[PDB]
């Protein structure tokens, strides 16, 4: 009953890592106070008032510096889109906008460097329409302006966040190792470069900031990923979801902040459509699979699985797309094995998930037979997604005829 649907919706969220929760943690006293007091009527309309907001949240980051900072490359980049590319920035005194290419409410705009301008910082910000923005990135290839500084200083007054980008990284530590074969360190030369940069720009600013060395050529190096993992953190919680779904699938980290973002959404949806008292009948479990069928190819696409995405990694191996996915889970997942019904591997399933977040003691709370396929299909396809990272390896060492990890619970 409510007390256990309650305290079950708190376990749920208490497994996620704290950046990448979708709510906040008042939307979850509030939701948990409206269902303990029987007042579910209120607690289903913040829900949908949140789910709305997840499904609606645009996305708009703003990113600044100087020509031959590697801010067209950024911007491309952070998009996923080829320097050759239609769409692409091309690698020049108004801002420009490049809408994602996969998802519409996305826009990383390239601002002209302050240094370009005659403005003041305040009347930088003014002209560049600041207000537009979720976050400002301030991009360098060398060590930062006081220019930068005093724009970050203005940023921060006004309540909004900045970030420190320093690129080029993989250039400077080629050129030392060539310079130093025998002496090189390459923790020496991160250390003197971020040092450099965070001591001229805190000359100006409250406290010390933090600069992120990156790679644009290979986003998974360097501070790339403690960047995306910050950039989360500082996010409100109901724009997670969207800046999850915009990163790529190109190191495991990004693909877990996915599967979590989503796995979490679809709980919503399964609290919005209301608690079960008694697990639901797989008597119509094909109906079922058919009413999610653009939601499984829209997961597809989420994780790079589509079949136009696997094309490429195929040719890598040198193998037909075919061929690569005998190898995977998610095209025969609902399918019998070993002459195990799909309905009782099914009641199993939910047995065990709803076991998780409600232990041995309390009433269980059910939900509908599609949040389960969904959750199902969303840990098989990260997981088939994180495989894909390392397939030549996972190849060669033969651990099943499948190359991914099985989706938690699923197999017995
Ligand atoms: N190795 C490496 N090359 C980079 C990086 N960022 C950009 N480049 C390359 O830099 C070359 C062009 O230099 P830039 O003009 O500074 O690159 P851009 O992205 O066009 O720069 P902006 O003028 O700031 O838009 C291109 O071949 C990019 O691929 C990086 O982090 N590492």
């Amino acid at each position: 009953g409510p007390m256990a649907w309650a305290s079950s919706f708190d376990a749920f969220f208490k497994n996620f890592k704290r950046e990448s929760k979708i709510i906040s943690e008042y939307d979850i006293t509030l939701i948990m106070t409206y269902i303990e007091e029987n007042k579910l009527q209120k607690a289903v309309s913040v829900i949908e008032k949140v789910l709305r907001d997840i499904e609606s949240a645009p996305l708009h980051i703003a990113v600044t510096g100087e020509t031959g900072a590697g801010k067209s490359t950024f911007i491309n980049t952070l998009r996923g889109v080829g320097h050759e590319e239609k769409g692409a920035a091309p690698t020049t005194m108004k801002r420009t906008p490049y809408p994602h290419p996969k998802l519409p409410n996305v826009t990383i705009w390239d601002l002209p460097g302050i240094g370009t301008t005659n403005f003041t910082p305040q009347n930088y910000l003014t002209e560049m329409k600041f207000g537009e923005y979720d976050f400002f990135i301030i991009i360098s290839a060398t060590r930062f302006k006081e220019n930068d500084a005093q724009l970050a200083k203005a940023i921060a007054q006004m309540g909004m966040n900045f970030y420190f980008v320093r690129t080029k990284i993989d250039s400077d530590l080629d050129n030392e190792q060539k310079f130093k074969p025998k002496s090189f360190n390459k923790e020496e030369v991160l250390k003197n470069i971020k040092d450099y940069c965070s001591n001229h720009l805190q000359e100006s600013l409250d406290s010390e900031p933090p600069v992120f060395l990156v790679s644009n050529v290979d986003i998974s190096k360097y501070d790339f990923p403690k960047l995306e993992t910050k950039l989360l953190q500082d996010l409100p919680a109901h724009k997670r979801h969207v800046f999850s779904l915009s990163l790529q699938s190109l190191t495991e980290a990004t693909i877990n902040y996915k599967r979590d973002s989503l796995k979490q959404k679809v709980f919503l949806e399964a609290m919005k459509a209301g608690a079960l008292a008694t697990i639901p009948l797989g008597g119509m479990i094909s109906d079922i699979l058919e009413n999610l069928d653009e939601t499984f190819n829209l997961y597809r696409s989420y994780f790079g699985l589509d079949d136009a995405s696997l094309e490429n990694i195929a040719q890598d191996l040198n193998m037909s797309v075919d061929d690569f996915k005998v190898h995977l889970r998610f095209p025969h997942l609902f399918a019998e094995h070993n002459d195990e019904s799909l309905e009782d591997k099914l009641f199993k399933y939910i047995k065990h998930i709803s076991s998780v977040t409600g232990g041995p003691v309390a009433a269980v709370t059910y939900y509908r037979m599609a949040y389960y396929l969904q959750n199902l299909f969303l840990d098989t396809a990260a997981n088939d997604a994180i495989a894909l990272l390392n397939s030549k390896a996972l190849f060669e060492k033969k651990v099943g005829p499948y190359i991914s990890e099985p989706p938690e619970y699923w197999e017995a």
